[PDB]
């Protein structure tokens, strides 16, 4: 199954700063939403849950197809809550209708990544959105109470290895769980990226408790949380030596977060030899707006 990069016609550089422009303003205007936390971290959210649909094996899912805009995905139990960060694009996306779904919904979440103060994430555009019949069905996303072995294997699918998913998973320093969205609740309500996760893994003081729906989960007198699987790379041997490296490196971190984002949110895609390299867009505070 083959998915061959198309620009929109005409459009360059300049046209998709554009869109990145209208984004992070709408960031930084609705402020209030989920408690002033903002929309960064939905976003972000938002940009994976449409990737890590994909199987590299026969390259159903992923990003190019723009499929969450389809009731059996954007329904998914996995998604809920997503949709506000969907809600939050659709002025977006009638300001600039050229702009394909995938392309959208994953520039979505470099915006949300650089506007709070993450590393830089080039941007490759050109998914083009595909038929409802294209929708991946439910169940590709990953559980949240499951362990170590679970999320390595998990992972494969997506093709990314231990230090990719340790690096991906520091994205969890942004935003919170919600119990009404996923049975879990709580968490660190942040909204500037940072290695905080890995710090936080190490340094806390960690309890396995039981939440209002009785989920397990992992909690700090600190009021941090972890759920299973972010707390499964500290006790794995080798996603702890990760976990180890990223919370003494914030470099390092963004380095292989940059990396990996982009890697999740191109797979499935094939870009022509003669593509447009990658963009680097700039944040508001670079251009002074
Ligand atoms: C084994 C992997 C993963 C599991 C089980 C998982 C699970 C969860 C769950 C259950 C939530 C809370 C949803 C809700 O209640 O609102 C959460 C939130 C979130 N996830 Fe993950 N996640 C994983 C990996 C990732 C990765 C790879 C990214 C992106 C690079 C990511 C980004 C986030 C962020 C930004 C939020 C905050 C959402 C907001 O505050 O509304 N997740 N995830």
């Amino acid at each position: 199954l083959v998915h061959v990069a198309s620009v929109e016609k005409g459009r360059s550089y300049e046209d998709f700063q554009k869109v990145y422009n209208a984004i992070a303003l709408k960031l930084r205007e609705d402020d209030e939403y989920d408690n002033y936390i903002g929309y960064g971290p939905v976003l972000v959210r938002l940009a994976w849950h449409i990737s890590g649909t994909w199987d590299k094996h026969d390259n159903t899912g992923g990003s190019y197809g723009g499929t969450y805009r389809f009731k059996k995905e954007f329904n998914d139990p996995s998604n809920a809550g997503l949709q506000n960060g969907f809600k939050f694009l659709e002025p977006i996306h009638k300001e600039f209708p050229w702009i394909s779904s995938g392309d959208l919904f994953s520039l979505g979440g470099v915006t949300a990544v650089q506007e709070m103060q993450g590393p830089k994430i080039p941007w490759r555009c050109g998914r083009v959105d595909t038929p409802e019949d294209t929708t991946p069905d439910n169940g590709r996303l990953p559980d949240a109470d499951k362990d170590a072995g679970y999320v390595r294997t998990f992972f494969q699918r997506l093709n990314m290895n231990d230090r990719e998913v340790v690096a991906l998973m520091g994205a969890h320093a942004l935003g919170k769980t919600h119990l009404k969205n996923s049975g879990y609740e709580g968490g660190g309500a942040n909204n500037v990226f940072t290695n905080e996760f890995y710090l936080n893994l190490l340094n806390e003081d960690w309890k396995l408790e039981k939440n209002d729906a009785n989920n397990e989960q992992w909690d700090s007198k600190s009021g941090y949380m972890m759920l299973p699987t972010d707390y499964s790379l500290i006790q794995d041997p080798k996603y702890l030596s990760i976990v180890k490296e990223y919370a003494n490196d914030q470099d390092k971190f963004f380095k292989d977060f940059s990396k990996a984002f982009e890697k999740l949110l191109e797979n499935g895609i094939t870009f022509p030899k003669d593509a447009p390299s990658p963009f680097i867009f700039k944040t508001l505070e670079e251009q002074g707006l």
